[PDB]
DNA sequence: ATAAGTCACATGGTGCCGAGGCCGCTCAATTGGTCGTAGACAGCTCTAGCACCGCTTAAACGCACGTACGCGCTGTCCCCCGCGTTTTAATATTAGTGTATTTGATTTCCGAAAGTTAAAA
């Protein structure tokens, strides 16, 4: 059935929201002086 | 309108910190069990006892009594000490050295034990 689709796509797009928002972090992190 | 998407919310769970709760290792001497032998015993016979008379006269106890002997006696000699005093040496403190003991690791020592037999009234 379509719904339990519905929520894997939300779950798999909330977690790729979740890995950019580390991603941003990380990259950011390796540019300061410490 | 609705698939994608951001977002916060809500719950998941993973990680580290005590901590009170079981547990693990060891040695005391108990008691469990078991060999083998001191122990009490099993017919026993005869020892030196200990009466059990049955004498004798050697001790012995009293009968007498006697110097010896005692026991306080008594002038007096003496000596011990109660102090008083100077001494006087006994405190009782540190001390490090100089063996004195000393407790490990053997490491020989040697006689109790197991044959084997010498000797033994």
């Amino acid at each position: 059935e379509w719904k339990k689709q519905r929520k894997d796509s939300h779950k798999e797009v909330e977690r790729r929201r979740r890995e950019n928002i580390n991603t941003a972090i990380n990259v950011l992190s390796d540019l300061l002086p410490v």
